[PDB]
């Protein structure tokens, strides 16, 4: 009975890509009743495997997966896109270091930006996946002029996910009895994953853990754990990056369970006193293609010191892609 | 909720495992309501990244996974299993022959034959991955004494849904709409795609395309599509593997559809003349973990002879092993 919707995927020939894509194609994002039209983009050095990852789709012969196909021009990929999901950023090259980086970022965000902005429906849904996320993000929203800023998010739901995965482990419960854990600011090390309202089978998390294992094991171990599958796999997390990726856009569409919450970075509009128009991480609850921040939340001093720090990272970074003048203002 | 089942999943730090493991986890597998405990087995070399696997898991808290474990003891992999999906097999190492690949999977299936027989649950649905998949199952199931030997199945579901996927591209019609596809015989290049029973939203394959294209664009171009994933992204069809091995055993395990087929690559009872014994991919229906042998099919001569060449190949396969002592003679 479901039209099909248009499902927009840069950087589709990599290696989130290669895991997301089924599960977007087998219904696992939008519902098994909601057909999908893919429209992959890649750079023109990656349209030959992309291609190869098309052949691929078709031979899963998805029932719902209603339209396919493949481009290295923005304007195409995003050609009345109900959702886009901003996989690839720069890649890590030999002898590029940071500005070089930022400056390769702000192109393909300013560019991807301005094509949402002109072709994608104006109520796109926008996930931000590629590092830096957070950056990327305001970089692509404020080059989209005429689109709502909100509706440009960067994921956080990876560190949300694997926070509950560290919790659910320590207190040796089902990560499914797991509610209401929030990550805070930047997609970075600095990012803040807070116990001070997480229930674990309904009972508040720190009467489960104390404070000594919170700030000595929880916090590094969580943000050191891209790095640990790295260092295991020799391979980066994809997998579960394009899980997270799922779980972001699915709670953003088709809502949030009824007491919980989740994490997404989005556009400040000033909650909690975080700076406005920085993408910062906050718990959110999402009904209907629309999310709100949870406000009213008590901040203890741990949790504002570590709330401050991650949005000065984030402050810090706006002025630098400021400087290189990839946007006017914050504001 | 269902009762947990356990799933155990071989070569499971590979690329195909890679692409398994979440969807299975997710529920794609066996139902949403169906909570399942998996149990990894990896060569010793291979249990780090497996490490790595297992967190990825565990960072995408899956409400279904209701455990997970990691071994390279085959013996505790198929501890009270309820579903065996043997993706791993003998890698193509420099040097080797036919003949040392055929030593080294003999080895592998013996051992996880044996294993299965001795620890896992009696009724255990297994599906053999690996190439080359239709012996390895042979071997398997054949030192699987006191397994019932129909529980041993191939995967031929990859060359299905490829099959399919062509068929829908030529006649411009929804994947959705194509019923009653059939891959005959050995996960080969000799296999054989069906069109004479296949349609295509309910009209005849072979009303809507001709003879000519399928013999030499149809056929041709199924056999040679995992050389065309390779060239294209440099790497083997993991993905595609991945979800026809989920659909291998969802289908098998749940149930095939209403007035449609599936292909399974199932030990011979003589169906349609084939020899007995040799693991051949049959047109099935199934539900609740059995599945039937779709018989009664008219089998023109094209199929035929396409037929018994796959047979003859799965025959000589089978005194390969037989004459290394890997089975009964």
């Amino acid at each position: 009975m479901k039209a099909p919707v248009r499902v927009a995927v840069t950087g589709a020939a990599g290696q989130i890509g290669y895991s997301l894509l089924f599960r977007i194609a087998a219904g696992e994002m939008l519902g098994k009743d909601q057909p999908v039209i893919l429209q992959l983009l890649e750079i023109p050095q990656a349209m030959k495997a992309l291609e190869g990852v098309v052949m691929e789709l078709e031979d899963c012969a998805f029932p719902l997966l209603a339209g396919l196909e493949a481009t290295d021009d923005p304007k195409v990929a995003f050609k009345d896109a109900d959702y886009a999901l901003l996989v690839g950023a720069a890649p890590r090259k030999a002898g590029m270091e940071r500005r070089d980086l930022l400056q390769v970022n702000g192109k393909i965000f300013t560019e991807q930006g301005r094509a949402l902005a002109e072709v994608a429906k104006k109520d796109v849904k926008v996930l931000v996946v590629g590092n830096p996320a957070n950056t990327n993000a305001l970089i692509a929203y404020k080059n989209a002029p005429g689109l709502n800023p909100r509706n440009f998010t960067a994921m956080t739901r990876l560190d949300h996910n694997r926070a509950k995965a560290q919790l659910a482990k320590k207190t040796g419960t089902g990560v499914d009895r797991i509610r209401r854990m929030t990550v805070w600011g930047n997609h970075s090390s600095t990012m803040f994953p807070d116990l001070f309202h997480a229930e674990v089978d309904g009972r508040p998390a720190l009467e489960l853990v104390d404070m000594e294992w919170y700030e000595k094991v929880f916090i590094p171990t969580v943000a050191q754990r891209g790095a640990a599958i790295i260092q295991a796999r020799g391979a980066s997390s994809a997998a579960s990056a394009a899980n997270a990726a799922i779980e972001h856009i699915r709670d953003w569409a088709l809502g949030t369970p009824e007491g919980d919450w989740v994490s997404m970075a989005v556009p400040s509009q000033g909650e909690y006193g975080i700076p406005e128009g920085i993408v910062y991480s906050f718990p959110v609850t999402a009904k209907d293609g629309a999310y709100r921040v949870v406000e009213g939340l008590e901040i203890n001093e741990f949790a504002r010191k570590r709330m401050e720090i991650t949005a000065q990272e984030l402050l810090d970074e706006m002025e630098q892609v400021k400087a290189l003048g990839l946007i006017r203002k914050l504001a």
